[PDB]
């Protein structure tokens, strides 16, 4: 105790060491660092003082020491930088799949030591601190993240600009120190939610006798009966030493606000720990968390491959892992997607990741999924190197050789299995007897796959697309992954008194709407003297100008205010009079805010004074893809609006500027080119960035860069005035255009072969592969997936190489079809050997019109011995339990249903089964697990990485036991009678009913500028006969405190075994779309009642910080 009172006290004095950052164009260099101990944040201040990064602790993953990271293997071979494992260490930090990393360097091996030991007691501290000094710290560290800290104080405005930061806007206007910025959101928490129904609720006070007949009437508390026990559960939240000595009491406000804490969670923590005495059934009777290809932490086509990714599945509580084993360069093998583009990692640093994490969150068994692709010396390589490196640790032989079922978790507690192809005994092949042709349309299977580039019509930009060739198609995906500059100078205005006009004009507009000081200022170009400039600044009320003379004499500028100093440049000036007064108009004023200008959109490319909605729709209509934009000015004052295209539609919405800012929605911005700067790096509509900014220029070339056999038609008549040129009446069709800049095409007509005309003479035909693909009637289950934008069907291509290129790629060829003329795609490949395979390889597609295993390996395969599926042995003595079978989603659904559901839940009982997705889902989406789960399927793979809805019902699953990774499946299940479709096999098992009202909701997270407007969504999910979902109405402009309407809910779960209680909070955004913003799932034994708190999650699952519902949940039939 003392102990941590001292670490914690010299790391907030600091340290310095260097920083590697996860950045390549950087280079490492040194900082100081600290642990600002109110907030909870490492925070390092740039050289002993300003302060340019934090972390929260709250974030921290993992404290790992040694110089394990991504950026430290960046420099591994630089000898500048090949540092110390001793005297670097790294933190992972985050709360998504990948962790943000900190990897830094010290000197002595003891900082590090203390930093790790700091942090370690810090990060546990943070986590489960109680949540009044949680919101406490949050306070802070929304108050030390604008003017205060410096004055301590800060503005009104301030606050407006931090409130809709966290979800809240405040109807109109109404400086601050922290104390009354506390009181300020302690009040406005309480105010905006004192219309809640709370039956059992001026600061009044409840006190323990109060709160005890609390806990007992509504929340069904029953150790509250004892009085001493409720005293610590009120000192248990407040956490003040003093009041303390008194008997505890809370006020009204903390009263609500323990009823949206953590403390008041729906969710019982004692169901947090595991039960030894649920894990003595065998290995067959449990779910067990599982990945697929879990060294993937993206797509499964071109995302990398990393040891960080097997790491964070162990460490969320995953047990069963899988390893694509393929020949490395130096005899050990290596692991990647194969026939695909993911990176590579070492089989030897996989093992070692898994040795060092396989244990940190559970004890139970660790299970390898194995699929090898090999040679017999690297398969033995391998085998020495499980036995080496994993010791004691591998299961090398049966638990027990007479039992007739799979060992239970508890017997194989810290051991690691290996599931693997095992030869027949004296063989040299596995006994492998499935014929199947149905070969699936994958990535596996194709003939080739690659990235390859695709012109964009509309910008004539490369981008990247997926390519797959398959013996009849390719298929290909949508894309992937001096003074003018001062804000002070406006230039020329206008030439006349228009421009004192238009300058009055902004800076009174400045300073009445802002309250800017006198002295607030700009400079234009002077209206009167022609190279001058004038200058307009604020005083009393009124605009002062001034004239900016300038010279060109002697060689160098000379820029002065009348009668006074001489300057270099026009900033020398302005910078100068910032500083001491000038003098103008006989009057001495020290210049002060610059008055920014207001109209930089007016001359942007995608900016129209004068267009109506039709016009702006006409436009749009002629670009052949998302994201084609404009701004239009409308025909009421400071009113505006925003034409783009989507899904092939035009939508619109307007732009208001109240004042010197714009309003997009609840949406606020500076400005209207701020405004459009943020919808082209983040979405604006669904996924949809403004990519295009369409005006006459944009129009014009559009769908312009054909190369292949292009045809033009003649505008008009043209006579060679040259003998190399071309003659050709009006409406002829020219062939085989070859296009250049400088005003002179050539070409084919009449006979005469590639003669010159001139370019403005014709107008290029239509590419018709311009144009959007028809994707309605498109292949649902391409090697694609839901990534497919267009196929083609090779046999009626041709292909051809352009020796010299285009566009700045040197590697180009050109798919045509015969009998569509002038269609025609420019590909572009990253090598000239990439360009060779592609063209000979699709060629000879157009042209068709039709495992070893080593012993070593072998021997280490004791249970998980993978067998093609007998469903004829279900249930004999033919069944081995040693024996599993995997199941690709498709063909396992041919399993889970009405028909075959009941003899996959007797084959479970017994033996293992494996589900993994399908190979089409190419993007790493998830199936749905829990048809798999209730018909008994134990090694349910997801996809770990993304951050869907099988994943959060995984995590959500494995809730009950803390993460162990094993959940008993409940005995109705593993009954012979019990059929997932048929809720009368159930029998007379106790169903629930779930009463529900959604009463209110803080800090909810924001979904980008604007401020969300959520409804929330409650379902409950198990078989078909009782899953429903159900949901509120949205709240207008609120995030921070909403409360929603009167509107009870009922379930209904006839069996309360195998059901789940989920709540998602959605908002409802300006476009009447719906967008997840949070959620929380739990398994529905574990529920408590009363009026809850629901903690929200990220869709990763991760806690967000305080976010939650307030709820009343009724559970029947009663306890
Ligand atoms: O890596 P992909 O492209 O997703 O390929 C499938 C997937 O990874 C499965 O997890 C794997 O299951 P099992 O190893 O459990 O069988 C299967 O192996 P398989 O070809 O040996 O059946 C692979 O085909
Ligand atoms: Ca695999
Ligand atoms: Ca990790």
């Amino acid at each position: 105790q003392a102990e941590v009172l001292h670490l914690c006290r010299s790391l907030e004095v600091g340290t310095v060491m260097t920083l590697f950052y996860s950045k390549k164009s950087q280079r490492p260099e040194r900082k100081t660092f600290q642990v600002k101990l109110e907030t909870r944040q490492i925070t390092w201040s740039r050289g002993a003082d300003k302060i340019e990064g934090s972390i929260d602790i709250r974030e921290i993953k993992e404290i790992r020491p040694g110089k394990t990271s991504r950026d430290f293997d960046r420099y591994q071979e630089d000898p500048a930088f090949r540092p110390d494992q001793s005297h670097c260490f790294v933190i992972l930090y985050g709360m998504e799949f990948r962790l943000k990393t900190l990897s830094l360097q010290a000197t002595s091996e003891d900082e590090v030591n203390m930093w790790i030991k700091g942090l370690t007691w810090l990060m546990e501290d943070t986590l489960q601190a109680a949540t009044p000094l949680q919101i406490e710290r949050w306070l802070r560290k929304q108050f030390y993240s604008v003017d205060r800290n410096r004055e301590d104080r800060i503005s009104a405005k301030d606050l407006k600009n931090m409130l809709s930061q966290v979800n809240y806007r405040v109807p109109n206007m109404r400086d601050i120190t922290y104390g009354q910025f506390a009181q300020l959101y302690r009040s406005l928490m309480y105010s905006a939610q004192k219309t809640m129904d709370l039956p059992f609720l001026e600061l009044c006070q409840v006190s323990l006798s109060e709160f005890q007949q609390f806990l007992l009437e509504y929340q069904g508390e029953l150790w509250a009966v004892d009085r001493l026990q409720v005293q610590e559960f009120m000192l248990s939240f407040l956490r003040d030493p003093l009041r303390e000595i008194e008997e505890p009491y809370f006020f009204l406000d903390e009263l609500v606000t323990f009823l949206f804490s953590k403390e008041n969670s729906v969710w019982n923590s004692q169901l947090d720990a595991v039960c030894p005495e649920t894990m003595n059934n065998p290995l067959s009777h449990y779910w067990i968390s599982s990945s697929h290809n879990t060294y993937l932490t993206g797509d499964q086509f071109s995302s990398e491959s990393s040891l960080e990714a097997y790491a964070r599945c162990l460490r969320m509580g995953c047990r069963c892992i899988e390893l694509d084993c393929w020949d490395g360069p130096d005899g050990m093998p290596v692991i990647y997607h194969g026939h695909t583009l993911t990176t590579k990692i070492k089989f030897s640093d996989v093992l070692h990741t898994i040795k060092e994490h396989a244990f940190v969150a559970s004890e139970y068994p660790v299970i390898l999924s194995i699929e090898d692709h090999c040679s017999i010396a690297q398969q033995r390589n391998m085998a020495q190197h499980f036995r080496k490196v994993l010791g004691d640790t591998l299961l090398t032989k049966p638990v027990d050789i007479a039992a007739d079922g799979l060992p239970s978790p508890n017997q194989l507690k810290r051991k690691i299995l290996i599931k693997h192809k095992k030869l027949a005994e004296g063989s040299a092949y596995e006994e492998v007897p499935t014929s199947v042709m149905y070969s699936e349309n994958d990535i596996s299977n194709s003939i080739k796959n690659g990235i390859l580039y695709l012109e964009d019509p509309v910008n004539h930009e490369w981008y990247p697309h997926y390519f797959v060739l398959t013996s009849s198609k390719i298929y290909y995906s949508e894309e992937t992954s001096l003074h003018s500059s001062e804000k002070w100078f406006h230039g020329k205005l206008g030439a006349g008194r228009d421009g004192r006009h238009i300058a009055e004009r902004l800076l009174t507009e400045y300073c009445i709407e802002t309250g800017a000081p006198d002295g607030s200022f700009l400079v234009r170009e002077s209206e009167t003297f022609v190279g001058d400039y004038t200058l307009s600044f604020w005083r009393n009320g009124k605009v002062q100008h001034c004239r900016i003379h300038s010279r060109q004499d002697a060689g160098t500028p000379k820029f002065f205010l009348t009668d006074n100093l001489v300057f270099d440049s026009l900033y020398d000036l302005i910078t100068h009079y910032q500083q001491v007064p000038l003098r103008c108009n006989e009057f001495e004023m020290r210049l002060s805010e610059p008055v920014p200008q207001t109209n930089a959109h007016e001359s942007k490319e995608w900016y129209h004074a004068s267009l109506t909605r039709a016009q702006a729709e006409h436009m749009l209509m002629r670009v052949p893809r998302d994201g084609a934009f404009l701004v239009r000015k409308r025909n009421e004052p400071n009113s505006y609006a925003i034409s783009f295209r989507a899904e092939g539609k035009i939508k619109h919405c307007r732009v208001q500027q109240e004042g010197q800012t714009v309003m997009l929605g609840n949406s606020e911005f500076d400005s209207l080119v701020d405004l459009i700067s943020y919808y082209e790096k983040h979405p604006l509509y669904r996924k949809m960035k403004l990519r295009y900014p369409i005006n006459e220029e944009a129009l014009e070339k559009i769908g312009s860069g054909s190369t292949f056999k292009c045809a033009v038609k003649a505008l008009f008549d043209y006579k060679a005035q040259r003998e190399d040129e071309l003659t050709f009446t009006k409406s002829a069709i020219i062939q085989n255009v070859e296009k250049q800049d400088g005003g002179w095409w050539r070409g084919d007509y009449g006979g005469k072969k590639q003669l010159w005309f001139p370019s403005n003479y014709v107008e290029e035909m239509i590419n018709p592969a311009i144009l959007e693909p028809e994707r309605e009637h498109l292949d649902e289950n391409s090697p694609l997936g839901d990534l497919l934008r267009g196929v083609l069907d090779v046999p009626a291509c041709q292909i051809a190489i352009r020796p010299e290129g285009k566009n700045n790629r040197l590697f180009v060829f050109s798919i045509s079809m015969p009998s569509v003329a002038q269609w025609s795609l420019d590909v572009a490949a990253d090598s000239q050997e990439e360009l060779q395979d592609w063209v000979k390889k699709i060629r000879e597609v157009a042209q068709t019109a039709d495992k070893k295993i080593a012993l070593e390996l072998s021997e280490l395969v004791v249970y998980c011995r993978p067998v093609p599926f007998d469903e004829e042995k279900i249930g004999t003595e033919r069944a081995c339990y040693r024996d599993m079978s995997s199941f690709p989603e498709t063909k396992a659904e041919k399993y889970v249903n009405k028909a075959k559901g009941k003899k996959f839940l007797q084959y479970n009982r017994l033996q293992l089964s494996r589900i993994y997705p399908k190979g089409q889902r190419l993007d790493s989406s998830n199936y749905d697990p829990l048809p798999m789960w209730i018909c008994g399927s134990q090694l349910v793979a997801l996809n770990f990485q993304t951050p869907d809805k099988p994943m959060q019902m995984n995590q959500a699953l494995f809730m009950a036991g803390g993460h162990c990774g094993y959940v008993l499946q409940p005995s109705t299940m593993r009954d012979e009678a019990f059929d997932p479709f048929d809720k009368s096999s159930l029998r007379g098992l106790e169903p629930c009913v779930i009463c529900i009202e959604v009463l209110g909701a803080r800090h909810l997270p924001k979904n980008g500028r604007g401020i969300v407007c959520p409804f929330v969504e409650i379902e409950v999910a198990g078989a078909e006969y009782d899953s429903t979902k159900q949901k509120t109405e949205f709240v207008v402009d609120n995030g921070l405190n909403p409360v929603w309407p009167a509107k009870p809910f009922h379930f209904q779960i006839s069996n309360p075994e195998f059901a789940f209680l989920r709540f998602v909070v959605y908002e409802e955004d300006m476009f009447s779309d719906q967008n997840f913003l949070a959620q929380a799932t739990f398994p529905v034994k574990g529920l408590k009642t009363g009026y809850r708190a629901v903690p929200l999650k990220n869709n990763y699952s991760e806690d967000l910080e305080l976010a939650s519902l307030l709820i009343k949940i009724d559970i029947f039939p009663a306890k």
